[PDB]
C-alpha cells in the first residue's frame, strides 16, 4: 500500500507512488525498523536490470518504442548472452550518473541533480592514468572557488579481474596520526588510510591539517602513491566575523568535498571507482568535522575562549560554541569566494526539490535522519516533513574497503 | 555473527546486538521495500486470552515465579474470567507492573531512565466525570509537588463490552487556548484550536489572551463530556526571563510546569485503559524549541531575533540558530529560578545513553525511535545522534487512539 506522506508545518499530504519502482530491499521489516543504521548488514538478473535501465534512458529522451530503442535492447541482449556482460554508451553513462545522484536518499543537495559534469574515464588502464584524470576532475570542479559538480567514471568491474579502486574515502583528506598512547593528531577519521599511506612509502608530516596522498589501484596490482600538487588543493583558513581570537585557533578546511569510495551502479554494471564532488553545506564542516567528539572535537576549546560556563550542560555552552563555529565557516568561505551553502538555504531548496519530484515522478526517496541537519533540526522545514526511504537504481552504494 | 540486528555507536566504535526485538508481537509500518520510520502516525476471546497469557507470563517472570503454582493458578483464573465474561481484571500489583512496563517500552521517550520510579494511582473505581475531576486534581497536586515534580499516572476504568469509554478530551491536562482570529491568524497556541472550540461549544466562556489555561472536558461512560475549570492555584506556571538579556522578561512569555499527557491509550495484556493520564517533567527543548519556535506553534523566533538586533533578512547570519539557543537558555534559567524541575537536552540524552546500557544488560536491547530521541536543536552535539537504534513495538504499551469527537 502506497504511503500517505504529511508535512506537519503546512498540513499538506502527498502520496508516494515512486516507491513501487523499488527492486532492492532495505534493512527494515514489519517486526523492526533499522532506518537509523549507517551501513547495510546470472545473465537473466543482469539482463532485466539492463533492460530496465535502457527503458529509463529512452523514456528520458522521449524515444520509448522507437527504432533506436528497440535496436539498443537487442544489442544489450546480444552482448550479455555472449559475454555475460555489456557496455554503456557515453550518453547513457551521463544519464545514469545524474539519475544515481537524483536517487540518493541521503543527499540534501539534489535540487542540483541535473547540473553534473560527467567525465568518461573508462579508457583508463593504469594507476598513473587514474591520477591524471583525478587531477583534471579537481581542476574542473574547483574552478578557483566557483565550485562545479562533477563525476569521473573509471572502468567497470569485470568478472575476470580485480577492481579499479581509489583507496582514499575522499580525494582531499587530512592525515590522522595515532600516538603511542592511543590519542590522535589530525583527523581521527583518517587514522587507517594515513597508516596505509606511510606503509606504501609516504613520508608523513606531523601537523593537524596534512593533506594525504592518493592511493590508486589498477586491477590486481598493489596501490600506487600520488601526492596531489598543492596548487590543486584549495583550502579556506577559518576566521570569525567578530571574534578576533578565532583565527588564532589555526583552523582550516578544504573547499572540495569529493567522495571517492562509493560504487556507482547503472543498469546492473558496477563502477567501483567513480569519484564525485559538489560543494559543502556548512554544517558538514562546522558541526560534524570540527565538533564531533570522534573528529577534531574543538567545542571545548572554543567554549573556553568565549568564556562560557563549561562546568554545567544547562549553560548551553556546547550549543553556543557550535553556532559560532558554523558562523566562522560561512564567513570564511564567503570571504575566500568559495562556494558553500548554509543549512537553512539547503533545506529550503530540498523542499523545492521534493515538490519538483512529486510532480515529475510521484515521489522522492529521502532518509530523514540524514536530510535533517545536525544543528537546529526543527528550525529547518525538512524536520516537519515526513519522508519515505527506498532504493532506486541507478544508485550510489557502499562497498568493502579494498584492503 | 549473531542473527539479530547489529547496532553501532559511531562515537565510541562499540557494537551491541538487539535480541529483545525477538519478543515483538506486533508489526510496525516498515517493509524491506521502504522505510516509514519518519512518519508520525503511520496507519475477541482467543485474541484477548493470548495477549493476557503473555502479559501474565511477563508479570510472573518479573517477580521470578515463572512456572510456579501461583503462576499457573493466575493463568487459570484469567482463562475462566474471560470464558464467562469476555474480559478480565488486573490485580493491583499487575497494573503497577504493566504501567511501568508501558513507559519502559515507549520508543519515543528519552526520559526512560526514570521508568522504575512511577507513582501509579489506581482510579479503577471511578464512576462519574465529577470523580474523574477529583482524581485529576489529586494527580496534579501530587505530581506538581510545589515544583519538585514527581512522575505519576492515574488509571481510570478499562474499556468494557457494551459500555462507553472514560475519556479525557484534552490532549494534555494543561493546555493554552488557541483562538482563531477574524483575519485567519491565531491568538494563543495554534495546536489547540480544535479543543478550544469544543470547550466553547460545550459552554466555556473564552478569554482572549495568549496563555489562557483551558478547562477540562471529561467524559464518563455514555454521557456527554462535562466541563471543569482547574483552580488556578493548582496550575503552576513559570514566567520566562533570560539570564543576561534583560528585555526578554518584557516579552511576557511563560509556560506551565507539568507535562501531563491525557489522550493516549494504555494497553496491558489486551486490556485497554482509554483514560490514563500520565506526567513527568519537561525537557527544555520541548518548550523552548518546539512549543515556542515551531512555525505552526507560538512561532516567536523572528520576534526574539529582532529584539537581539540580528540580520533576519539572510539565512547565512544564523539568526534562527542564535535566537533558538537564547530562548532555550531562557527556559532553563527561568525554571531553575522558579525551582521547578526541568532537564536540558544534553543531560536528558546522556541519561538515555545510560538507560540503553542498563537495558542491554537487563533485556538484551531497548526499542528506540531515533527521530524522536535526537533533540530538535543541537542534534549531533548530543551522544544519541551517534547511536544506531532499533525501533519495534512491545506490550504493555502507550498507543495513540482516535479523538472522542
Ligand atoms: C551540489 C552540492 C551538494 C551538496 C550541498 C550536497 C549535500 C549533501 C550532504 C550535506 C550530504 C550528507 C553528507 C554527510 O553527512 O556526510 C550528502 C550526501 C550524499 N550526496 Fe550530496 N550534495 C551535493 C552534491 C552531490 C553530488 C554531485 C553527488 C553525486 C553526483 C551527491 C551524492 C550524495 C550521496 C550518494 C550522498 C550519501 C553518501 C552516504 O550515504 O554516505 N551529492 N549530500
Ligand atoms: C520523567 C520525565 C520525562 C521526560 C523528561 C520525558 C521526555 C520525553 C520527551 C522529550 C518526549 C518527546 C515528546 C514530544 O516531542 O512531543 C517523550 C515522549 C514520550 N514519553 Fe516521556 N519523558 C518523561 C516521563 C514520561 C512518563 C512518566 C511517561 C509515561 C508513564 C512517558 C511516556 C512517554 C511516551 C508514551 C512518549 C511518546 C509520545 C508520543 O508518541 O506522542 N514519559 N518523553
Ligand atoms: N557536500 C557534500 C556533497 C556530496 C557528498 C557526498 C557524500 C558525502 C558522505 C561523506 N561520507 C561520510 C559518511 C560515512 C558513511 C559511512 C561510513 C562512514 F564511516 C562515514 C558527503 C557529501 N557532502
Ligand atoms: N516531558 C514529557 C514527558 C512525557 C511526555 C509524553 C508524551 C509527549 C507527547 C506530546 N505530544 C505528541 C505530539 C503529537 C503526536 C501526534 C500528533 C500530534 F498532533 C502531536 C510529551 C512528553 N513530554
Ligand atoms: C546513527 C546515525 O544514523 C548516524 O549518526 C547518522 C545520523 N544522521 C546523519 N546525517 C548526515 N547527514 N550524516 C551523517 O553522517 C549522519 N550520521
Ligand atoms: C516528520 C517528523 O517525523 C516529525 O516532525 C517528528 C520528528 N521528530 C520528533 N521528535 C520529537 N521528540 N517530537 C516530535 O514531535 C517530532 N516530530
Ligand atoms: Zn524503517
Amino acid at each position: 500500500k502506497f504511503p500517505r506522506v504529511k508535512n506537519w508545518e503546512l498540513g499538506s499530504i502527498t502520496y508516494d507512488t515512486l516507491c513501487a519502482q523499488s527492486q532492492q530491499d532495505g534493512p527494515c521489516t514489519p517486526r523492526r525498523c533499522l532506518g537509523s543504521l549507517v551501513l547495510p548488514r546470472p545473465a537473466e538478473q543482469l539482463l532485466s536490470q539492463a533492460r530496465d535501465f535502457i527503458n529509463q534512458y529512452y523514456s528520458s529522451i522521449k524515444r520509448s518504442g522507437s527504432q533506436a530503442h528497440e535496436e539498443r535492447l537487442q544489442e544489450v541482449e546480444a552482448e550479455v548472452a555472449s559475454t555475460g556482460t555489456y557496455h554503456l554508451r557515453e550518453s547513457e553513462l551521463v544519464f545514469g550518473a545524474k539519475q544515481a545522484w537524483r536517487n540518493a536518499p541521503r543527499c540534501v543537495g539534489r535540487i542540483q541533480w541535473g547540473k553534473l559534469q560527467v567525465f568518461d574515464a573508462r579508457d583508463c588502464s593504469s594507476a598513473q592514468e587514474m591520477f591524471t584524470y583525478i587531477c583534471n576532475h579537481i581542476k574542473y570542479a574547483t574552478n578557483r572557488g566557483n565550485l562545479r559538480s562533477a563525476i569521473t567514471v573509471f572502468p567497470q568491474r569485470a568478472p575476470g579481474r580485480g577492481d579499479f579502486r581509489i583507496w582514499n574515502s575522499q580525494l582531499v583528506r587530512y592525515a590522522g596520526y595515532r600516538q603511542q598512547d592511543g590519542s590522535v593528531r589530525g583527523d581521527p577519521a583518517n587514522v587507517e588510510i594515513t597508516e596505509l599511506c606511510i606503509q606504501h612509502g609516504w613520508t608523513p608530516g606531523n601537523g593537524r591539517f596534512d593533506v594525504l596522498p592518493l592511493l590508486l589501484q589498477a586491477p590486481d596490482e598493489a596501490p600506487e602513491l600520488f601526492v596531489l600538487p598543492p596548487e590543486l588543493v584549495l583550502e579556506v583558513p577559518l576566521e570569525h566575523p567578530t571574534l578576533e581570537w578565532f583565527a588564532a585557533l589555526g583552523l582550516r578546511w578544504y573547499a572540495l568535498p569529493a567522495v571517492s569510495n562509493m560504487l556507482l551502479e547503472i543498469g546492473g554494471l558496477e563502477f567501483s571507482a567513480a569519484p564525485f564532488s559538489g560543494w559543502y553545506m556548512s554544517t558538514e564542516i562546522g558541526t560534524r568535522n570540527l565538533c564531533d567528539p570522534h573528529r577534531y572535537n574543538i567545542l571545548e576549546d572554543v567554549a573556553v575562549c568565549m568564556d562560557l560556563d563549561t562546568r554545567t550542560t544547562s549553560s548551553l555552552w556546547k550549543d553556543k560554541a557550535a553556532v559560532e563555529i558554523n558562523l566562522a565557516v560561512l564567513h570564511s568561505f564567503q570571504l575566500a569566494k568559495v562556494t558553500i551553502v548554509d543549512h537553512h538555504a539547503a533545506t529550503v531548496s530540498f523542499m523545492k526539490h521534493l515538490d519538483n519530484e512529486q510532480k515529475a515522478r510521484g515521489g522522492c526517496p529521502a532518509d530523514w535522519a540524514w536530510i535533517v541537519p545536525p544543528i537546529s533540526g526543527s528550525l529547518t522545514p525538512v524536520f516537519h516533513q515526513e519522508m519515505v526511504n527506498y532504493i532506486l537504481s541507478p544508485a550510489f552504494r557502499y562497498q568493502p574497503d579494498p584492503w
